[PDB]
């Protein structure tokens, strides 16, 4: 269950997610999952990044959920669960700003 996952922050806004992620103590890959503000049924993965050009910054990725069952950021790479998707992205950066590392502090 998603609401049981420590990285699921539920109904929090984009600005709130950025407020939580823009903490200097957060290494790259700090993240959380929240409801999509615009697509019913979808979610968003907010991830902290850091580079010399931009400094500490946040990126937001839309996670689609199919009625057919698949969860994915890109339709080419789908998962049977949100947990599996998180697990996979904690190991592969792929198109993400950084692989997922630790859950964002509240
Ligand atoms: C969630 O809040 C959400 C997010 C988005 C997309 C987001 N836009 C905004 C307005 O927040 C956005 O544009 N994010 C970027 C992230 C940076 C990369 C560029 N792209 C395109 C993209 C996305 C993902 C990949 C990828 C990732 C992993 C594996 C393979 C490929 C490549 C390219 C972005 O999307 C929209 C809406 C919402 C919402 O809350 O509703």
């Amino acid at each position: 269950s998603i609401q049981a996952e420590e990285w699921y922050f539920g109904k929090i806004t984009r600005r709130e997610s950025e407020r939580l992620l823009l903490n200097a103590e957060n290494p790259r890959g700090t993240f959380l999952v929240r409801e999509s503000e615009t697509t019913k049924g979808a979610y968003c993965l907010s991830v902290s990044d850091f580079d010399n050009a931009k400094g500490l910054n946040v990126k937001h990725y839309k996670i689609r959920k199919l009625d057919s069952g698949g969860f994915y950021i890109t339709s080419r790479t789908q998962f049977n669960s949100l947990q599996q998707l998180v697990a996979y992205y904690s190991k592969h950066a792929d198109g993400l700003c950084h692989r997922l590392t630790t859950v964002c502090p509240t």
